[PDB]
């Protein structure tokens, strides 16, 4: 057991290992407080998040072990991992408080393209860097369910990391409006049609890819109804073999209000694009979602030639999620995340 030390951060006590130094808050938000932190055991400049009210209701006590199992589950290059994880407790009787530590990331996607285009060579890396990491993702079950380029970490040398997984239901108020939060969202999960699936993530890599090309959001919605519109404007109205896909009554009455549009032609909407560019994009923003491109498939491409290296491009161990339809007590979740904690094993 490390020694510990007490602080208070902007009203908040902090009681962390000494090998972490020179603790300074970097954020807060609903789940928790952020500080930057220099770890003596490592050299690496670390974020510790100490989780608010981590076992206040049941619904907190099962996010706060969904977070914990997904985090320490994730082992490859192109997505965040798990550094560190800590209580000061010495005893499950004394536990309540969960402290994550991983790498400080710097700076995300929309630093390096907030109202600005890139070069071809830069898409083709960064779009396949996500892609990697999806595969991996994908490979263990996992839907990620909010991709976005607030949600990419990109170095000085272009490398990408995907983070902040989808873990907790969003606010009915997050999703509303003209907000960055719904654009990258596939139509299926946005509007409720059917149970989705993992080709929701494919949806959101093409919409950040289009707007790496061209320097602007693809689908700028005011409203639901509003981004409804731009996407089948794009795309084309859905035929009767998609409409059939469609669980919800209302929403299928409502699409067959509007009237019918053919799809675009991508070459003069993504004026001057790599023709390989324009080709994987039809291929992800596909409206039906059991046609869309894979992961796997989409590694493939030939705009990927450059970088594709079928014997580097890693799947991920088997990853059990049967605890998502347990019914326990707050006490039994904190037990569970206990065990979780004392049982953490530092990458090499
Ligand atoms: N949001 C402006 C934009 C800029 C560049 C390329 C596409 C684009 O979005 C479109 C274009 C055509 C139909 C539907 C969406
Ligand atoms: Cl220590
Ligand atoms: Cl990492
Ligand atoms: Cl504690
Ligand atoms: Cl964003
Ligand atoms: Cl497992
Ligand atoms: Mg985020």
């Amino acid at each position: 057991r490390p020694t510990f030390y007490r602080q208070e951060l902007n009203k908040t006590i902090w009681e962390v290992p000494e090998r972490y130094q020179n603790l300074s808050p970097v954020g807060s938000g609903a789940y928790g407080s952020v500080c930057a932190a220099f770890d003596t055991k490592t050299g690496h400049r670390v974020a510790v998040k100490k989780l608010s009210r981590p076992f206040q209701s049941i619904i907190h006590a099962k996010r706060t072990y969904r977070e914990l199992r997904l985090l320490k589950h994730m082992k490859h290059e192109n997505v965040i991992g798990l550094l560190d994880v800590f209580t000061p407790a010495r005893s499950l009787e004394e536990f309540n408080d969960v402290y994550l530590v991983t790498h400080l990331m710097g700076a995300d996607l929309n630093n390096i393209v907030k109202c600005q285009k890139l070069t071809d060579d830069h898409v083709q890396f960064l779009i396949y860097q996500i892609l990697r990491g999806l595969k991996y993702i994908h490979s263990a079950d996992i839907i990620h369910r909010d991709l976005k380029p607030s949600n990419l970490a990109v170095n000085e040398d272009c490398e990408l990391k995907i983070l902040d997984f989808g873990l907790a239901r969003h606010t009915d108020d997050e999703m509303t409006g003209y907000v960055a939060t719904r654009w990258y969202r596939a139509p299926e999960i946005m509007l409720n049609w059917m149970h989705y699936n993992q080709t929701v993530d494919i949806w959101s890599v093409g919409c950040i890819m289009a707007e790496l090309l061209t320097g602007r959001t693809l689908f700028p919605g005011t409203d639901h109804i509003d981004q409804l519109k731009l996407i089948l404007r794009l795309v084309g109205t859905p035929g009767a073999e998609l409409l059939k896909k469609i669980s919800s009554e209302s929403a299928r009455n409502y699409i067959q209000s509007l009237a019918q549009m053919p799809k675009m032609n991508f070459a003069n909407v993504f004026i001057g694009a790599n023709p390989l560019a324009v080709d994987l994009l039809e291929k992800m923003l596909v409206l039906d979602s059991d046609k869309r491109i894979t992961a796997a498939q989409a590694l493939a491409h030939a705009y990927f030639a450059q970088y594709h290296d079928p014997d580097d491009e890693p799947v991920a161990d088997p990853y059990d999620q049967s605890f998502e339809s347990r019914d326990l007590l707050i006490d039994e979740w904190k037990s569970l995340t206990y065990d979780e904690v004392i049982s953490f094993v530092p990458p090499p």
